[PDB]
């Protein structure tokens, strides 16, 4: 029922933008085991947590902390979620924007073909470009405050109903497709074939563990939201499952798709953000009739990334509400306007503010994706581990879980008390060296 509500949340540009770039730039492999390492052992317990602490409390987020834990600092987590809610969904409604300028010149017939400076010299100009993506932006940020604010989401689960499949039998036919193309054994050892010195860096670990918390809407918050609305009946860790599990489907298929393309096209797999948005018009244009697949593609990726985004922007409205009693619609304006006037920047990074580095190293949008997701997602993560792990008690924890006398709710409990908070700790220390 509403578990398909936490997939559509789940389910979007981390599984097929952001997925890309952070495992081509992190070897591949060996970031891939990793990766599948966490979501098993510290992303399903965590995001069985947050359903547990929601549906508990029948509340929001920061609501659900105070209502189970009235005065005790377990809320720290909530709070460090809307700020994450603020910056992930700046620079998510930058990225989602490009989907549409894409979306257009399919429809525009401009990408048809490849143009004189080809398609990576195109990207390149359009995101040189100081104005033209802000454009995108806001149309896409206004169409998120838009929803959230008339509070139309049955007009977003109707849509992750048919178009979420949809958009997975796609993806499956291009990433047969994209084995096709002449580097599917480049392509494949490149995703498959570890290279174990990658292990002895910190740095692959804390990108497969912002990665995990990324694509599974975790550590801010967002699936508490979820929980609550979610009928005593259901089996939560069956939902647990099943979201981590059609979540990893969803970005493996998408590996299986991009990298043997890349390979293909003689392309980098260290290329950077715009990855994908050079590869697809290319197999696209390989395809006769693959105007028509570029169109269909990204309505279906704009409607995951639509449907992402107002998950990102429910957490800080209906914190602001609780906390500062404002309207629905002056929350999601208020705040729509805040997040995208943050994201301006965000999107000038790949342009004229290139040279600008708030984090040693970084520019503005790794800084603001380094800050909310290397740093504050797994680290509210932690702290809704402990929160169940340490502040509840086995008996209540076990009970909301359907985990009860269960050899998998001490696995559950074992996880939360200790294996999560300590693996995300390691990797905290190792990498802040
Ligand atoms: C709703 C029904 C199922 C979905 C659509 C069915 C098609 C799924 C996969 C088709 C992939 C075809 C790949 C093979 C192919 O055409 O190779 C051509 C080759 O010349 C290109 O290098
Ligand atoms: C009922 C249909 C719903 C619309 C869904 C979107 C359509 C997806 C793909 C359109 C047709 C693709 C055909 C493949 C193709 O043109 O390959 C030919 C070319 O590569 C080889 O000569
Ligand atoms: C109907 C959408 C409204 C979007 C405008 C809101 C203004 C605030 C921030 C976005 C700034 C971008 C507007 C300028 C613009 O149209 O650029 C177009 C391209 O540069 C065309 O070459
Ligand atoms: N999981 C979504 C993004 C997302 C939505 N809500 C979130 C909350 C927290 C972290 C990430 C998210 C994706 O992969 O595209
Ligand atoms: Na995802
Ligand atoms: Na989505």
């Amino acid at each position: 029922g509403f578990i398909l509500a936490a997939m559509g949340s789940a389910v979007g540009l981390g599984n097929i933008w952001r997925f890309s770039y952070v495992t081509g730039e992190n070897g591949g492999a060996a970031f891939l085991l990793v990766y599948l390492g966490f979501i098993a052992l510290i992303g399903i317990p965590i995001v069985l947590a947050e359903f547990t602490i929601g549906r508990r409390a029948q509340s929001d987020a920061v609501g659900s902390f105070e209502k189970l834990a009235p005065g005790k600092p377990w809320k720290v987590a909530g709070l460090m979620g809307v700020a994450a809610g603020f910056l992930i969904l700046s620079f998510y409604g930058v990225i989602a924007g490009w989907i549409l300028f894409y979306l257009f010149n399919y429809i525009t017939g401009q990408l048809w073909s490849a143009p004189a400076e080809g398609f990576g010299g195109f990207f390149e100009g359009f995101i040189a470009n100081p104005t033209l993506p802000l454009f995108w932006q806001a149309l896409f940020m206004i169409a998120t405050i838009w929803i959230v604010a008339i509070g139309v989401k049955k007009g977003i689960e109707r849509s992750n109903k048919i178009l979420m499949p949809l958009l997975g039998v796609l993806l499956i036919a291009l990433a047969i497709y994209s084995l096709t193309l002449g580097g599917a054994k480049e392509g494949l050892a490149f995703l498959f074939s570890p290279d174990w010195s990658a292990l002895k860096d910190p740095g692959v670990y804390l990108a497969a563990i912002s990665q995990a918390f990324f694509t599974l809407s975790l550590g801010m918050g967002a699936l508490i939201t979820y929980g609550s609305y979610v009928s005593k009946d259901s089996r939560l860790p069956g939902a647990a499952v099943s979201v981590a599990g059609l979540d990893t489907a969803f970005a493996i298929i998408a590996g299986i798709m991009i990298f043997p393309a890349v390979f293909a096209l003689g392309l980098s797999p260290s290329g950077g953000p715009g990855l994908v948005f050079v590869v697809l018009p290319d197999i696209f244009d390989s395809i006769r009739l693959g105007p028509i697949v570029g169109i269909a593609f990204f309505i279906l990726l704009g409607a995951a990334a639509l449907s992402s985004a107002v998950s990102l922007l429910e957490v800080p409205v209906a914190y602001f509400m609780r906390k500062f009693d404002w309207s629905r619609k002056q929350a999601a304006i208020t705040l729509g306007v805040i997040i995208t006037l943050l994201g301006i920047p965000s999107s000038l990074s790949f342009g004229v503010l290139g040279e600008v580095t708030i984090i040693p190293g970084l520019n503005i949008f790794d800084s603001v994706d380094f800050i909310a997701s290397s740093v504050f997602l797994p680290l509210g993560g932690m702290i809704i581990a402990l929160f169940i792990g340490w502040g509840w008690k086995t008996s209540d924890a076990l009970a909301e879980s359907d985990l009860t006398d269960s050899v998998w709710g001490k696995l559950w409990i074992l996880s939360l008390r200790f294996i999560a908070p300590i693996a995300i700790l390691i990797v905290f220390l190792s990498a802040f060296q």
